[PDB]
Parts: C-alpha cells; sequence; structure tokens
C-alpha cells in the first residue's frame, strides 16, 4: 500500500534569521506538529552567495529545551558554541546532532574562514522532539563528519542516498536518536526513479531542495516545496523529471502533547512556565 500524498505546499517566502541565516521556514509545529511528528521545524537556509566581510554573521546566544536541533551543511561553514564549552564547526557534508534536553544556551555563526573568503551558502535546520521521559535529558553534541556518513548508490543507477539517521538497505546512519526515525539525504538523476518501503503508521515527507520531482507518479515538487505523505501506508516512489536534491524525513509519531513557544517546546503549558521562569532567572545552560 502507498503512503498517498496528502498535502503539497508552496515555496515559502524568505526571511532573515539573524544576519548569516536566510531561510525559507517548510514547516513548523504549530500547524504541522501532529502531522509531521517526530519533527517540529524545517528551515532551509539559502542558497545564498555572501561576500567577504570582518562581521561575524549568525544568531545571538539563544536558549533551547525539549527537543533536538539538526544542522546539515551542503555549503559554507558554520561554527557552533554554547555557553558550557562545547563547540566546533560544520562544514560541507557535515552534520550536527544537538540534543537541548534539560536545556542550552548556544549560538550559531558564520565560520572564522568562511567570513574571510564568502562564498556559497547552504543549509537544513531541522528541529526533533523528544519522548517526554526524554525532554530534560543532559544536552549533547554529536559532530558528524561527512566521512562517516553512509552514502548509499541506488538501483539502475537512479542516484544515491545519504543515511543520516536511520537504517536503508542495511546502511545505519551515524546520528543518535531517542525515537525511530529517518533522516535521508536523496540525489536522483533526471529520468530515474525509486521505489521506498518505509514502516506503516510513521509519517513522512518530502522536502525538494533542487530539482523537480515527482512523487507516487502524481504531485510535481520543485524547489523548497514540500510534500507531506499519508502514515498510513507502507510504499511511495519517486520520479526525477529533473536532476533533483530532496530530504526525506519519515518517524514513528510521538503521541504525546505539544506545548511549545518560541525556543521552548515541552508537554504542558506549566512546562513551559517553568522554562521562561528558569531562562530569566539565569538558570538556563
Ligand atoms: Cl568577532
Ligand atoms: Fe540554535
Amino acid at each position: 500500500a502507498m503512503k498517498k500524498v496528502q498535502g503539497i505546499y508552496r515555496a515559502p517566502r524568505q526571511h532573515w534569521v539573524g544576519d548569516g541565516f536566510p531561510v525559507r521556514s517548510m514547516f513548523s509545529y504549530q500547524s504541522h506538529g501532529k502531522q509531521l511528528s517526530p519533527f517540529l521545524l524545517l528551515d532551509y537556509a539559502g542558497p545564498m552567495d555572501f561576500t567577504p566581510t570582518t562581521q561575524r554573521r549568525g544568531v545571538g546566544q539563544h536558549p533551547h529545551r525539549g527537543f533536538e536541533t539538526v544542522t546539515i551543511v551542503y555549503h559554507g561553514e558554520v561554527e557552533h558554541r554554547d555557553s558550557t564549552g562545547n563547540g566546533g564547526i560544520i562544514g560541507p557534508g557535515d552534520v550536527q546532532w544537538m540534543t537541548a534536553g534539560a536545556g542550552i544556551l548556544h549560538e550559531e555563526f558564520h565560520s572564522d574562514a568562511f567570513a574571510q573568503k564568502g562564498g556559497p551558502f547552504e543549509m537544513v535546520q531541522l528541529w526533533v522532539n523528544l519522548p517526554a521521559k526524554d525532554k530534560m535529558t543532559a544536552p549533547g553534541y554529536q559532530a558528524i563528519r561527512r566521512e562517516a556518513i553512509p552514502q548509499v548508490n541506488l538501483p539502475d543507477d537512479a542516484g544515491n542516498l545519504r543515511v543520516i539517521a536511520g537504517e536503508y538497505a542495511g546502511n545505519i546512519g551515524p546520528a543518535k536518536t531517542f525515537s525511530p526515525l529517518n533522516v535521508w539525504d536523496i540525489r536522483l538523476t533526471q529520468g530515474k526513479s525509486c521505489e521506498f518501503s518505509l514502516p506503516a503508521g510513521w509519517n513522512t515527507a518530502l522536502i525538494v531542495l533542487h530539482g523537480t520531482l515527482l512523487v507516487n507518479g502524481d504531485a510535481i515538487a520543485r524547489e523548497a516545496e514540500m510534500v507531506l505523505l499519508d502514515p498510513t501506508g507502507t510504499h511511495l516512489s519517486i520520479e526525477a523529471n529533473n536532476d533533483t536534491v530532496l530530504l526525506l524525513l519519515s518517524g514513528e509519531p510521538i503521541d504525546e502533547p505539544i506545548v511549545g513557544y518560541g525556543p521552548f517546546v515541552m508537554n504542558t503549558q506549566a512546562q513551559i512556565a517553568e522554562a521562561i521562569a528558569d531562562f530569566n532567572g539565569g538558570r538556563f545552560g
């Protein structure tokens, strides 16, 4: 049975987050919290060509509690830091999987080397919800190098698929997750197709970053457009009308309340009050 298309969304207008992240917001939990669980948010930064500068372009220090932050870099370099000292630089092909859990205080910005040279800048920011029993887990980092991400060639020379989280054809993703989910990065060659088998009941989305994609032989998605699929079903097929780049997100739904405000995503409104109180009380970190 097919995971049939139940919603397709046009490219959103771009807004600026800080001075370093020109993003198009694909979805958020306010409107797609139940339908996209475990995924809370997807921003698509760029593509943008940045000029050399002495500025440190990025976003200021800000808190997070109750979920995980995933940064997938395609072009450019970003550096992340937190008030603890946990830091690092994410370059092309690299992934950072950040667990905010109990609470974190961090900032993201263009790396010092990217500031000097400029050039293409493109990446995805994804938020992954935590089960209630884990929403206060210790904050943790996972700097995932491009080399450590399996790259599986697709049958019929259709393209390749990077297994960031989950599993595909026996190749296991390096991302450590708290609940069952897949995060795949797919290049599909024009004229080629591929059919996938996913777990029944898993919420599934396709986000097209480049190209023209025909989903289940019906809907067509292009740059910055998103297909939301029926979670009831185990199958889907994609075809590349042009050389395509897409993200495939799929996960077992977290059947728990979502109460979120800005940087805090918890289970109860009382937990959001506690979160804001901790942050303004200086107890956050
Ligand atoms: Cl500086
Ligand atoms: Fe952040």
